[PDB]
C-alpha cells in the first residue's frame, strides 16, 4: 500500500541562508513554527529544523534555541521533525550535538564526511545588501571545514542512536557513501537507511543529472534494497532535481534553507509554496504524497509520541 | 525560450490494437477529436497514424489522412507530424507517400533496423482480441522493423525537397550513431529534433541508465545542434518526461505509447495524458510550449506552408 | 579460475574482404594454420568462419569446414567455436546447419537484427579491389543482419539439443535486453557467455562511456550468472580489450575484427594480436586462460564429445 | 608525434604506508634516491617525492630532508622530480609547503580538497606487525582531516606557481574537480592541468570502474581539452586502474606509496618492479611510454635545469 508514495521534506531555515538575502528567510522561533506548520499541512511529511539568534538571525544551535519551537509544531502537527547536528558548518561536534542529544528525536541529520563549504559564491550576488557584520565574516570565510571524522561520525551514532534516533545520512559526493558503507559493514547503523544525497554545494558534489545518476547508481550498488533515497538540489536545481528522484523511486525535499527562489525573477514567500510546487509534480507522475505515519513506517522511526518534547 | 517544453501527442499510432483499450482512436473522427483536444490541453506537436475503420488495423495511404489533416489544420495551429513508418512491417518508398504528398512541417523517421516483439503483450490481452489479424500480429515473433541506411537516406532526400524536417525516432544508441552518420555527410542539418525511444521489447530499455545513456550519447556526437525529445513507452510514460523536463529536453505522451492511466485504469483521452505532463512542467517551474514557439526551436516551416 | 582472462582469436570472419590485406586468411590450411598458431600463442576459444578458396568469399556450407575443424582439433585442444552469423546477409536454418551438423563447444549466437554498414570502409580500398564481389558487398548501403525473435529461439532450441552452448553476440544494449527475455523464459541456462560488440556501423560506438553502459546494463540483467567478453573492432581492439581485463572481463581479438597492427602497419598473424592481449593479461598482473579452463568457466562440454 | 605517449610517475615511498608492513619500503636518502634512480631507467619520466626520518621511519616534510635526495637524483637522472604538499595528511599547509617553495620543483602536487583519511582498515592486516609506537597512533587514528581549504589551495597556488612550478592536481573524488574549477575559472591555473583522480582511499572516491568513468566524464565536461588525465589506483587496483587510463588516451602512476604487492602472496620488492608492469600493459596497447622531455612538453613544464637544486 506504501507504493508509490513520495516523502516531503521540508528544511524551513538552515544555517547558510542569512536574512540580508530575503525578507522571507524564518528567524524568530514563531517564524520558524509557522514556515514548519504551513509546509506540513502543504504535504511536508518531515521538517527539517535549524534554529537561529532573534537579535542578528545568526545560527543558534544551542538547546534552548529549540524549546519554543519544537513542542509548539508537535501540538500542531504530527510531522515528523528533523532536528540538525550539522548546524553552521563552522560549528564543532560537541555543540552541534546537544539539540538532537536532548530532545531524541524520530530523526536526526548525520553528515557523512570532512568538507570544505565554500560561502563566497553568495557573495558575488549578495555583498552589497548584507546588513549585519556576521553575515560579512561568514559568507567571507575561505576556511570553512564542516567536520564530520570516522570517529566523530561513530561518537554520533553511539550517541543519539540509544536515545531511539534514527538517522537522515547526509551525502555530499561519492566518498560519503563509501564512509556509510563502511559504518553499516560494521553493524553501527541498521537498514533502512535514510541517505539524502545533496547536490550543487561548493565543495561538494554538483548538480549535474550525471552527478545525480552516479550517486544513486553507487547508492544501489553499495546497500541494495536496504535504503531509502532522498534528494537535495541547491538553488534552482531544487524542483529539476526533486523530479528526478521522484521519477526514478526517491524522495524529495525542498526548503528556504536550499533555495530561496520561486520561479524567474521572484523570491519564495513561504516554505509551503515550494512544498505545493513538489507535491504538484509527485501527483503530475500519479503518485502521491506521503503522510507522516507512512514515512514513520517507510524510515522504521520510533513514531511521535516516543519523543522529549 | 529557455525553459519551454515541447509536448507531443502522439493520439493512435500503429502498435496497440482496439481489443486492447475503447479508447484508442480509430475513425478519422476520433482521431482528429483526439488531437484537438490534446492540442488544447497544451500539446504544440500532434503525432499522427491513420487506421481503417472497418477493423482498426493500420492504414498507411495517401488517402487515410485526407479527412484527418484539414480538420485538424482548421481546428488548431499545432504543429502536425506524419508518421513514415506506420506499422513496422512496412515497406519505404509506399511509407514516405503520405508525408511526401502533404509535405508537412514534421515527419517521423526511424533510424535503424530493428525487432519490434509485441507477443509479450499477448500475455495479458490474448482473451480479448477480436479480430484475426490482432491475434496474427502481436503472435508475430518475426516482425522486422526495417531502416536501412539506404532508406534512410532515401527518406532524408525525398522528404527534405517537400521543406519537411524530421523528428529521428532512436530506440537504441546504434540509432544515435547512425543519425550521427548522415549529420557528418550533411544530409540533415541541425537543429535536430532526436526522439529517444525506451522500453518497447527490441529497443533499449526504461531504466533511468538507459535515459542517461542516450542523453549522454547524443549530448556528445551533435553538441548544441539538436532539440532532445523523450517516449517513455506504458507505465514509464510519465516517469521518463520528468527526466526529460527535468534535464532540458521535451516530451511525447499520448495512446500510442502507453494505454494506462494508473493501476488498471485505462486512459480515457490523449489530452488526459498531455495534462499530467503539464502538470510535471508547470511544477518545475517551466512553461509549454505553443505551436509557434516549438516552430521556432524546431526550425520549422510554418503550418500554412503545407498541402492540407 | 579467479584471475584467469580467456582469450578468443576470430580469425577471418565474413566482414573483411581479401583485398583489404594478403594476410586475412582465405584457404582452409591458411586458417587452420591461423588458429592453430592463434591457440599456441594462449587463445583458449578459436572462432572459426569459411571462404571460398576461389575468390575469398564467406562459404557458410556444411562442407566448407570439413578441412577446417578436424585439422584444428588433431593439433590443439582450443575451444573450436563456429559461427552461426556467416556474412550478414544470409538466412537462419541453413546458417545453423554447420553447427548443427557438427555439435560443437560453442557457437555464435547474434541476438537482433540490426543494419550492417560497410560502405565507409569502401572509401579507403575502392582502389583495391579485385573482385566484384567486394564491391557489391562493400557498396551495398541495404544490408540487413536478420536475427528476429523466433531466429533466435530457433537457434537456442535446435542447436542446444546437440549440447553446443553459445556465445551471445550483442551489438547495442538492445541485445543485452532480448538476451534477458530469452533467459528468463529459460531457454537459455547460465553462465551465459556474452559477447559486447563495439565500433561496428550499425551497432554501438566504441567509446569507454558505450562500454560501461554495455557491463553496467549485463551486470543488472544477468548478475554473476554471466561471463563477459569484448570486441573491439579495428582500432579499438587492444583499448577495449584492456578495459576488459582490467575490469574482470575476456578479451576477442583477431583478422575477423581488425586487419591493423599499429599505424600504416597491417597485422601479419593472429597469433600477433593473441600475444599483444596477452602482454596487456600478463602485466596487469593476470593470467590467460588454457582451453581447460575457459570449458569450466563457460560450463562447456570437452573437446571430444563433438562431431569432427 | 606525441600522439601515444603515456606518460609513467613513480611514487617511491609516500606518507601512507609505514616500514613495518613492507621492508621493502624506501627509507633512507640513499633508499628513496635508489628506488627513484631505478624507476626512472625503467621508465618512469615523473618520480613523486616524500622524505622520511631515517631513525625510524615516519614522514619527514622539513626542508633538509629532500636535500640529499634531489640533487642526487638529478645528477643520475633527467626525471622530472613531482615533490609532494601533502606529506602525511595531518600535517599543516605552513609545513607541507616548504620543500616546494624553497627548491622551486617543475612539478608539485597539489590537493584540491580537505577530506577524512582513514587508515585503521590497515590496522586490520597489519596492527600485530607494528614494531614503532607512532605506526600504532597513526594507522588507529580517527580523526585525521587532510587539510586543504580554498583559502589553502589558493595561497598554495599564488606562492609555489611564483616559482615557475607547475601542479599535479590531486582530485580524490568529484567535489574536487568542481574544486579545481572554480580556480580555473578565476584564471588562478592555466592549462593545460595535470589532473590526477585518486581511486580506493577510505574517506575518497572508491575504485569501482564506475568511479573511474565518472571522474574521467566529469573532468571531461568541466575543463575539455585543456587537461591532462592521470589516475592513481591503490592497492590491487593499482595496475588494473592504470591500464583502463591507458586505454582512455590517459597517463598512469605506479609505485610503493600506493601499492606493496606485486603478486598474490607477493610484495613488490622495487619500485622500477611495478614500473615495468605498467610499462608492459602500455605497450601491449601499442603505446610508447613518454621520455622525461616528452613530459616537459605535455604538461608545459619549465625544465630540469630551472629549479633550485
Ligand atoms: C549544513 C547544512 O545545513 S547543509 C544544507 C544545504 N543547503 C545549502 O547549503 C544552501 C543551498 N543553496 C545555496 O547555496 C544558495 O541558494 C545558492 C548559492 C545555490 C544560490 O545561488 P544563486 O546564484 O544566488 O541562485 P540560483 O542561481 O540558485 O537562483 C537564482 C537565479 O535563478 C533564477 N530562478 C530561480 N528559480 C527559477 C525558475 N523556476 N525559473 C527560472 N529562473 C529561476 C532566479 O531568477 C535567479 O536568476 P538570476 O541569477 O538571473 O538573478
Ligand atoms: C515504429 C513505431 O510504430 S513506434 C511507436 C511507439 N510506441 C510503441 O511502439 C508502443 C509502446 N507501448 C507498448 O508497447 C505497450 O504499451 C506496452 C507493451 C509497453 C504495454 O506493456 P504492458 O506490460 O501491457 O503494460 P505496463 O506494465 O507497461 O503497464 C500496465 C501495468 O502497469 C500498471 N500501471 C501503469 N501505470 C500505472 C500507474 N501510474 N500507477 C499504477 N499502476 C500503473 C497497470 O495497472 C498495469 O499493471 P500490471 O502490470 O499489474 O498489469
Ligand atoms: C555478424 C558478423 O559477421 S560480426 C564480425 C565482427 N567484426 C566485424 O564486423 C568487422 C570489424 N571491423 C571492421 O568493420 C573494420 O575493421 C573497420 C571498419 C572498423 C575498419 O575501419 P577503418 O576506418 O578502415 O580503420 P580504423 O580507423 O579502425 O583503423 C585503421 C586506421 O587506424 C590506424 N591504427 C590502427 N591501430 C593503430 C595503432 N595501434 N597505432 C596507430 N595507428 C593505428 C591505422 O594506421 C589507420 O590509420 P588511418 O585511420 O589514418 O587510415
Ligand atoms: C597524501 C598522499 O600522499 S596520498 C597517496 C595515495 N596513497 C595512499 O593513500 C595509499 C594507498 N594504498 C593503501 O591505502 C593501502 O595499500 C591499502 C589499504 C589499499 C592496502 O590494502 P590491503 O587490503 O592491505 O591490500 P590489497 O588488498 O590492496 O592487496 C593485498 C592483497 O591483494 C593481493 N594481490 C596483490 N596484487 C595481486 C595480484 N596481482 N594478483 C592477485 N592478488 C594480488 C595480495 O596477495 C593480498 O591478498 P590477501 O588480502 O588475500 O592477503
Ligand atoms: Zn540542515
Ligand atoms: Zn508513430
Ligand atoms: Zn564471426
Ligand atoms: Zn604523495
Amino acid at each position: 500500500s506504501l507504493n508509490g508514495k513520495v516523502i516531503i521534506t521540508c528544511a524551513v531555515t538552515g544555517a547558510i541562508h542569512t536574512p540580508s538575502m530575503s525578507p522571507y528567510l524564518p528567524v524568530s522561533a514563531s517564524e520558524i513554527t509557522d514556515a514548519a506548520i504551513g509546509a506540513a499541512e502543504a504535504g511536508a511529511a518531515v521538517i527539517h529544523l535549524h534554529a537561529r539568534h532573534e537579535g542578528d538571525g545568526s545560527p543558534d544551535q544551542s538547546v534552548e534555541a529549540f524549546n519554543p519551537i519544537l513542542g509548539v509544531i508537535k501540538q500542531a502537527s504530527d510531522a515528523v521533525l528533523n532536528i540538525t547536528t550539522g548546524g553552521a558548518p563552522t560549528m564543532s561536534i560537541a555543540e552541534r550535538i546537544q539539540p538532537a542529544q536532548h530532545y531524541r528525536p524520530e530523526l536526526a541529520s548525520l553528515n557523512m564526511g570532512t568538507m570544505n563549504f565554500g560561502l563566497f559564491p553568495m557573495l558575488n550576488r549578495y555583498e552589497s545588501q548584507l546588513k549585519h557584520q556576521w553575515e560579512r565574516n561568514y559568507l567571507g570565510n575561505k576556511d570553512i571545514i564542516f567536520r564530520n571524522t570516522f570517529g566523530d561520525v561513530e561518537h554520533v551514532m553511539t550517541t543519539l542512536g540509544a536515545g531511539g534516533t534514527r538517522f537522515e545520512f547526509e551525502c555530499y559526493d561519492t566518498s560519503h557513501l563509501y564512509n556509510l558503507k563502511h559504518f553499516y559493514d560494521r553493524g553501527l547503523v541498521k537498514g533502512p537507511l535514510f541517505i539524502q544525497t545533496v547536490f550543487g554545494l561548493m565543495g561538494g558534489i554538483g548538480a549535474h543529472p550525471d552527478d545525480v545518476l552516479h550517486m544513486k547508481r553507487t547508492a544501489d550498488r553499495l546497500f541494495g534494497q536496504d535504503y531509502r533515497w532522498s534528494v537535495l538540489g541547491a538553488g534552482r536545481n531544487q524542483l529539476n532535481i526533486a523530479a528526478m528522484s521522484a521519477a526514478m523511486g526517491g524522495h524529495v525535499r525542498v526548503g528556504l534553507e536550499d533555495n530561496l527562489w520561486a520561479g524567474k525573477g521572484r523570491l519564495a514567500e513561504t516554505n509551503a509554496q515550494q512544498v505545493r510546487a513538489a507535491r504538484q509534480i509527485v501527483e503530475g507522475l500519479g503518485l502521491e504524497v506521503a503522510t507522516p505515519a507512512e514515512a514513520r513506517e517507510l524510515l522504521a522511526l520510533k513514531g511521535g509520541d516516543q519523543v522529549n518534547f
